């Protein structure tokens, strides 16, 4: 339904961009260690059904976000992870060989969120 | 006056038990998954200024309620959330380390409203 689904994808998107602005900065002194954690990436991520691949990596994502300073995030991280967990459960794995960093992993799902929206427009 | 406070607090308590009833029942097939969402508890909730620690958890509570099957609620979840909000505003945060589930969370607040009411009669 162009509006329930795009309304949730643009809300998924902003929760993810808000997690990335939180870790990604000079006021974040453990960025370098966060950068060494392994995140798995979806081989394919062409449909919403593929959100299972993001769903599966959400508790790795929460464990490593514990290294981040609550303060530079726009929403309490806890809220950001709950919000994304409710939207994926309400919207929805073949992983790729080479693993990725938290910044490549967030960036890759921001890109899939923007991609489906552009089909729904 | 004390009757106005008595009256907004008896009202919070029923809005709080009505949410517990919509969640806590067998016609709600999302119960086990909603029990994995984490909620912060206050270190102590002894007075009305401590309603700050409920005000803050309200937008996670609304979002997780999106997983509940709306027909099990006596009044629309939205209504329940709006009433709890204008009453916490009319009426009033040291959290605690162990997190809690939506059922323990709604329950420690149901006890707090029940204990304040008893103090006024």
């Amino acid at each position: 339904s162009t509006k329930k689904t795009q309304l949730q994808l643009e809300h998924l998107l902003l929760d993810l961009q808000m997690i990335l602005n939180g870790i990604n900065n000079y006021k974040n002194p453990k960025l370098t260690r966060m950068l060494t954690f392994k995140f798995y990436m979806p081989k394919k991520a062409t449909e919403l059904k593929h959100l299972q691949c993001l769903e599966e990596e959400l508790k790795p994502l929460e464990e490593v976000l514990n290294l981040a300073q609550s303060k530079n995030f726009h929403l309490r991280p806890r809220d950001l992870i709950s919000n994304i967990n409710v939207i994926v459960l309400e919207l929805k794995c073949e992983y790729a060989d080479e693993t990725a960093t938290i910044v490549e992993f967030l960036n890759r799902w921001i890109t899939f969120a923007q991609s489906i929206i552009s089909t729904l427009t």
